[PDB]
């Protein structure tokens, strides 16, 4: 077997679910709850050239990870998302929660990568 089961050639992140997060309160509980709707625990990064900073690395890491899981501002092309379907504020929160988790994770990798020998 070769081809078809891997067209992208992206690099896999670790399982990472349960880093230092604050989230104690009932409304902050939505951050954990809404995260629980999807909980990716991991990210995909690409073969960036090297002279690209964490800012960009984490951002494109995020954009590709959400593209793969069909979430965030980058699922079906780039199109209309201001609609009622599954409560716009609920999905918007789930959206920010997952955009943040995926970003937060690619930084959590980056920071441990910097700390690593």
């Amino acid at each position: 077997g070769s081809v078809v089961g891997g067209l992208g050639g992206y690099a896999m992140g670790r399982v990472m679910s349960g880093m230092n997060y604050h989230f104690d309160r009932p409304d902050e509980y939505r951050w954990w709850s809404e995260n629980s709707a999807r909980y990716p625990n991991r990210v995909y990064y690409r073969d960036y050239s090297s002279p690209v900073p964490q800012d960009v690395f984490v951002a494109d890491c995020f954009n590709i990870t959400v593209t793969e899981y069909s979430i965030g501002p980058a699922a079906k092309k780039n199109t209309s998302e201001a609609v009622a379907a599954a409560n716009q504020t609920e999905v918007e929160m789930e959206n920010k929660v997952v955009t943040k988790v995926i970003r937060e994770m690619c930084v959590q990798q980056y920071r441990e990568y910097r700390l690593a020998s």
